[PDB]
């Protein structure tokens, strides 16, 4: 290669590196709409929160008016029940003990314990009226409702200090009096953002109620949901139909709110990922910046240019160019020997490859 040509090459691709500064400076501008669209789609989600809550909370009062409309019902229930009762709460203890003891792999004792405590503390007559169904789906409601406010606070904070930064109408030589205002508060929104039988013994250790899922496996257990109270009516087979049926409709909703919740959690993570990318950015304009200080418009300098016809080691296919970079260690680019060299494009990707190698690269 003729060293007449690799200075108006260097020249050229110097000239690319200029466009990269402008390049870098709109990149920003596309995150910057990328945060705001994400944000509006989550503004979009959460009305939607606000809605699906309200029928939640509604199919919930039903539940609970189905409930007490069973409870008023005149009648008693059959002493047989209690019979049951005491062979079901053994029953039921040693299954989840051997749950515990045979998948978890834990202290099955600990739990024992507190189940027995539990069944103490309990009538078989919540069995019967499905309280362990009601008081789950109670249970839900407080966690969605909680990690909701959790989600909205994280959420909330960080989109308002983002709405105090893109008001700087940039959405010189002292940018870094610019650089250290607008690095920080991206700092400051991060760290506001951050937060089968695997989970049924996770839900055991939280609290011993989860054993009440292998109820099912009790025979003495299965029976007390089959008492005749209410004097044999036929409205109790009607009430206790109509409470199954308003429990799945609130189980549904419920199901139904998680995976808005769960979708809300992605505009967060999201949300997130363009922020570190903002943050990544503005560390290159800030390097790119420092770097062009100064009436010198050299900035890529090519070494040398092979190819299989000339180093023999490098592949069939490509021409790797040699540069320094912002005066720095030099660079092995890859392009491709169907380009030539007369083509504009040659040192455009000569640049852009380089650039890249630098930013990754060079500490700063
Ligand atoms: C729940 O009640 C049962 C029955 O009263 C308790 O079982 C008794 O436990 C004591 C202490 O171990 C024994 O001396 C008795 O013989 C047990 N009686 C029967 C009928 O099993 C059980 O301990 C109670 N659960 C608690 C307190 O958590
Ligand atoms: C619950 O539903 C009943 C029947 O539809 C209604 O009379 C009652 O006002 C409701 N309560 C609430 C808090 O929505
Ligand atoms: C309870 O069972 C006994 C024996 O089967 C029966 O005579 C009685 O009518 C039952 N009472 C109720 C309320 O079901
Ligand atoms: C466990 O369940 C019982 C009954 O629903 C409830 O009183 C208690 O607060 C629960 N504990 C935890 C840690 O959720
Ligand atoms: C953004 O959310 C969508 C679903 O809403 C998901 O498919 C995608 O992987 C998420 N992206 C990131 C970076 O989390
Ligand atoms: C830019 O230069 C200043 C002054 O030397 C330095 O403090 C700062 O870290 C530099 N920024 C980058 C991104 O290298």
């Amino acid at each position: 290669v003729s060293d007449n040509e690799l200075q108006e090459m260097s020249n050229q691709g110097s000239k690319y590196v200029n466009k990269e500064i402008q390049n870098a400076v709109n990149g920003v501008k596309q995150i910057k709409t990328l945060i705001e669209k994400t944000n509006e789609e989550r503004k979009t989600l959460l009305s939607n929160l606000e809605e699906a809550k309200k029928k939640k909370e509604d199919a919930l009062n039903e539940t609970r008016e189905s409930e007490t409309k069973l409870k008023e019902l005149p009648g008693v229930c059959n002493e047989t029940m209690m019979a049951l009762w005491e062979e079901c709460k053994p029953c039921l203890k040693q299954t989840c003990m051997k749950f515990y003891a045979r998948v978890c792999r834990s202290g099955s004792g600990l739990v024992g314990r507190q189940l027995e405590e539990f069944l103490n503390q309990s009538s078989p007559f919540y069995f019967w009226m499905n309280g362990d169904r009601i008081d789950s789906l109670l249970e839900n409601d407080r966690q969605q409702t909680h990690m909701l406010d959790v989600m909205q606070d994280h959420f909330s904070r960080a989109s308002s200090i983002i709405d105090e930064l893109f008001q700087d109408r940039f959405f010189p030589h002292n940018f870094h009096a610019m650089f250290q205002p607008f690095l920080e508060m991206i700092h400051e929104a991060q760290q506001a953002m951050d937060i089968d039988d695997r989970t049924v013994c996770r839900e055991i250790r939280h609290n011993s109620t989860g054993c009440l899922r292998m109820k099912d496996q009790c025979d003495k257990c299965r029976e007390i949901l089959s008492v005749d109270c209410s004097t044999n009516n036929p409205s109790q087979a009607k009430l206790r139909r109509e409470l199954d049926e308003s429990l799945q409709v609130a189980e549904r909703l419920t199901r139904k709110y998680n995976e808005l919740l769960k979708s809300y959690q992605w505009k967060m993570l999201n949300t997130s990922s363009l922020l570190e990318q903002l943050n990544e950015q503005f560390n290159w304009v800030s390097r790119l910046a420092n770097l062009t200080q100064g009436e010198d418009q050299y900035y890529l300098r090519v070494t040398t240019v092979a190819s299989h016809t000339s180093d023999s080691d490098v592949p069939s296919g490509v021409t790797e160019v040699v540069v320094k970079l912002f005066d720095s260690d030099p660079i092995t680019v890859t392009v491709p020997v169907e380009v030539s060299r007369k083509n504009p494009k040659f040192m455009e990707t000569v640049a852009e490859k380089a650039l890249q190698e630098y930013r990754k690269k060079h500490r700063e």
